[PDB]
């Protein structure tokens, strides 16, 4: 019932794929080559001229956080009540902010910008440590006592940052433990070890 | 029940203010001056070192779209069902994407970047005219038959863009009429005419 339409990269679909995999949901991958994209037709049919495109039956969605929120809603991964739902959003928006900075570094300014980025990184990661500390001493999820779509997105962000700056989580014991804990969830663990995950690059331009 | 903590500018609070005013809600403005921000204490206390900060009872929120979603969820401005909520998110994420570009122009590249931004603008607005075209002929709201938080956000986006690039909606009959229709809603109309809105600059650097 789900289709993911994307480039042959992890990128903005990593988190939503982890979510689907961990939740035992089945989906189709439709792969878009750089050549098809450059041909221009598919791009012109996309609402905002970008991928991912996501189909849930006849419901067609664009925007990676739209897809996360939609799956969060329909799969009960959006907090236990209205207050938790808002906290989940606050976490996801912070994740999205850091993701945009990471995307900027990777695609527009890797060589000149990397040292500065890594130096500023602890400052950008600290709010997630703080959230964890304020929730059951960081022993469960980013919000409340059940997983949310923000957990999968946060997890992705942290995983890609380790690759960017090995040991960056050494300064953050709760985030470190959290990555280990979520990454060990059985369906998730299997997915992250699988060719369909491992054989895709993180980004489209060979940088990580 | 609500408190908005922000600089004396419209910026990222404009949409949530329009929402509150139109929905007959009461709120307190806590105005933060340049001197107070520079002092550092308030900034250090903010989850992501940014304003707005929003209070509603004992709930403290940060991130303008988290605030919009919370108000949307709690006041019933988030579509009629899950499928509509997904479309609402899709519109809001698209509004936010263009807000991000607008902000980057205003704050970091106004004199060099304006000509390229304005030339690109029609292709950036067109998706919203298309959405309107596909929903009851553009006669109601951006999604469905009831107002949503995305409508308030889109209306703001459009109003600030008419200041930036006067006439930018002229080629878009549905958006043009939507702006007039929503702007005529009695409480919103009163708010938009009030000194509280009119006498604040859109941005914090004198550019618009
Ligand atoms: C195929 C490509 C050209 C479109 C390409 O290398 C590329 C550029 C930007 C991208 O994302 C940016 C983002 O905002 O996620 C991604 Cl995921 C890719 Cl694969
Ligand atoms: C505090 C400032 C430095 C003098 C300043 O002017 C400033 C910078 C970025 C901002 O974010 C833009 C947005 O609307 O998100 C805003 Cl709202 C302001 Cl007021
Ligand atoms: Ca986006
Ligand atoms: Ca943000
Ligand atoms: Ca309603
Ligand atoms: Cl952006
Ligand atoms: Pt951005």
């Amino acid at each position: 019932p789900y289709t993911v339409v994307y480039f042959p990269v992890r990128g903005r679909c990593a988190a939503l794929r982890m979510l689907l995999a961990d939740q035992g949901q089945s989906w189709k991958e439709e792969v878009v080559t750089v050549e098809t994209w450059q041909e221009g037709s598919l791009k012109a049919s996309c609402l905002y001229g970008q991928l991912p495109k996501f189909q849930d039956g006849d419901l067609t969605l664009y925007q990676s956080n739209t897809i996360l929120r939609h799956l969060g809603r329909t799969l009960g991964l959006y907090g236990k009540d209205q207050q938790e739902a808002a906290l989940v959003d606050m976490v996801n928006d912070g994740v999205e902010d850091l993701r945009c900075k990471y995307i900027s570094l990777i695609y527009t300014n890797y060589e000149a910008g990397k040292d500065d980025y890594v130096k500023a990184l602890p400052g950008q990661l600290k709010p997630f440590e703080t959230l964890l500390s304020q929730n059951q001493g960081g022993k469960t999820f980013i919000v409340g006592d059940q997983i949310s779509f923000a957990d999968y997105n946060l997890l992705d962000l942290l995983l890609i940052h380790e690759v960017l700056a090995p040991g960056c989580l050494d300064a953050f014991p709760l985030l470190s433990a959290y990555v280990g804990r979520l990454s060990a969830r059985p369906k998730l663990k299997a997915f992250l070890a699988s060719p369909e995950y491992v054989n895709l690059p993180i980004n489209g331009n060979g940088k990580q």
